[PDB]
């Protein structure tokens, strides 16, 4: 349920997940967060 600060960080996150990274890992490595709601903070 991912949320990233910009598109460079977004690509970071998707590639991280695809090559085996857990949610918390990918959030840490790509400066992203996970929410239980339908939208992210600006
Ligand atoms: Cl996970
Ligand atoms: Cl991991
Ligand atoms: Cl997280
Ligand atoms: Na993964
Ligand atoms: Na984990
Ligand atoms: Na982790």
């Amino acid at each position: 349920k991912s949320c990233c600060r910009n598109t460079l960080a977004r690509n970071c996150y998707n590639a991280c997940r695809f090559t085996g990274g857990s949610q918390p890992t990918c959030g840490i490595l790509c400066d992203c967060i996970h929410v239980t709601t339908t939208t992210c903070p600006s």
